[PDB]
């Protein structure tokens, strides 16, 4: 039974590969009972996209809006916005002066992603700010991001020596789902055109489905193919395919007895099936205009809260007046 | 008819060198009239001094204390303590996302300043904040501090252009006051001993300027000395020596007519003149508990409503939902 604590960035509309990996994890821990706090990291969209703030607020609200869509039950867990909990600036200020710039250089998350930054450079500092702030024991995050929690524990460990025993040393909560490839085989990003927005309508979601990458190796109708080098195939499993479906599609592909056309009315059906409940929900939730804006106050009153009684024993700890 | 800002790290007891540069120049400032903001840079205490934070309330409230010794009058300035400004870190971090790491190791005060840590790299960009925050327009410094001045004029130009116009690039309003060595020639430091206290007693004083270091050249009563070359006479300008007694040292070290002994008396009356008054400001101080907690909070609520005005437009300039 935890305290559980994760984030995502504003950067747009969100999309399958935001909820059958992250989403889906978050809505999980959620359900299991543990204490959540998930939040829009609308201060880390700043340190890449300073240069396009247009839409910030923008994207803000929409990324809360999904959260709630896809189960983020703002009853039982604490959903919020990041820039509204100004706790987090002066403890990650706060956390800058115990971390050296060339630990933060060695962050591999960094030499791998304009973005020579000072702010890109702390990216982590702000993250365990973050993270500390609620005093998380589990963070669920993609094998990318194991680093940054590694850093964190780091940073509280020294803050712990230096000071007072004030923070808890969070663990990962690794993903066992893998990551989703885009409708044309290569990595999921809006310059391929290979992205599906959860907010698609049925029209334009059956016509992704249907152009979507098969197995090149299918020529023709009686050349069998290999699920496992096929797009739709990786779609079927982030789609719940049964046992029986699933040996259906194996053994109907590989022993070209099926034809992807009706391969593909299956993962139709079946992720609809899915998102008809998210398209409702987000129905639902603009009829009540303000639901979101209650949402975002109310919940962010709540991790400030949380936040504030944190920074009460950190101030404490190293004896500032304030 | 101005807005100054300006700020000095709590490290200790001030003295001497900490008058007759910074403070009353700051004195100087309030009296002309000028909107003042001056605070206790507790938070720039910790980028150097994170090791030792057993005394840094403390040493914050007494500098407070000491600035009101001094002259600094909160019926006419604005004083108070940067921790208590939250919105000081926000800024921080904010304008952190739009100044490259490169640009932070080129400043001076960097390089020739344990120090390897992410805060002290960005010392200037939070300093920027301190002084951007209340738009001001002068800061009072010395030659050294310049640097700084002139990142943060840079930092409020490239605000004003990626987003909206917000702030006024502020200008660095230099100290004439010569730098005052210790009473021992060398450079004042805590470990040479060569300090002198505000709150020093008379008979501590009378034996301090008694033991001060002379011109060598006078081994004895009737060698002539040279008073470019003697600490007493550096001292004797700090302490306001009129004309009369400037021509009486002169004529009297150069022509050996003089003893030290009666020009170190002179100095002392000088001295004791200057320091009666905040001597006995500390008395008045001290005798009314809770005046200088009264005072710093007053006075940091309104900095502070001053700093939220400036970050509505922040923010809003940015994009950002809260
Ligand atoms: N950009 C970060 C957002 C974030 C900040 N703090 C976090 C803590 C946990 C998970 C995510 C975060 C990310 O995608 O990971
Ligand atoms: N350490 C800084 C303190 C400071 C922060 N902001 C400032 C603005 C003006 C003057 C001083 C400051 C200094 O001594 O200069
Ligand atoms: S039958 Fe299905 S798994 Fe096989 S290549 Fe066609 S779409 Fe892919
Ligand atoms: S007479 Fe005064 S100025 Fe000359 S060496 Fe002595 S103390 Fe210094």
């Amino acid at each position: 039974h935890m305290r559980i604590l994760s984030g995502m960035r504003p950067t747009g509309k969100l999309h399958i590969g935001h909820l059958v990996g992250a989403l889906e994890n978050w809505v999980k821990l959620q359900e299991e009972g543990n204490e959540c706090f998930y939040f829009v990291a609308d201060w880390h969209a700043l340190t890449t996209h300073y240069d396009d703030v247009s839409k910030l607020k923008e994207y803000t609200r929409d990324l809360v809006r999904g959260f709630l869509a896809c189960g983020i039950d703002p009853e039982k867990s604490v959903i919020f916005v990041q820039s509204g909990v100004k706790e987090h600036a002066e403890l990650a200020l706060l956390f800058s002066m115990i971390v050296s710039v060339s630990r933060l250089e060695r962050v591999p998350t960094y030499k791998e992603i304009d973005l020579s930054t000072a702010g890109f450079l702390i990216y982590p500092v702000l993250q365990a700010a973050d993270i500390l702030i609620y005093k998380a024991e589990g963070v669920p995050v993609g094998e990318d991001q194991v680093y940054h929690i590694e850093l964190t524990r780091e940073i509280a460990r020294r803050f712990n020596y230096l000071y007072d025993e004030v923070f808890p040393e969070p663990e990962a909560i690794l993903s066992r789902v893998p990551k989703l490839p885009g409708t044309d085989g290569r990595k999921m990003s809006k310059s391929y055109g290979n992205i599906i927005n959860l907010e698609i309508s049925e029209k334009e979601l059956e016509q992704t489905i249907l152009r979507m990458m098969t197995d090149p190796a299918r020529v023709r109708r009686s050349d069998p193919g290999n699920p496992e080098n096929c797009p739709v195939w990786k779609y079927h499993q982030a789609f719940d395919i049964s046992e029986e479906e699933s040996k259906w599609v194996w053994e109907g592909c590989t022993t070209a007895s099926i034809g992807c056309v009706d391969c593909k009315k299956l993962l139709l059906k079946n992720m609809k099936r899915k998102l008809a409940p998210i398209w409702e929900n987000f129905r639902k939730i603009d009829e009540d205009p303000h639901y979101v804006d209650d949402v975002i106050m109310e919940g962010t009153k709540k991790a400030r809260e949380v936040a504030a009684k944190t920074m009460e024993e950190v101030r404490r700890a190293m004896n500032l007046m304030f």
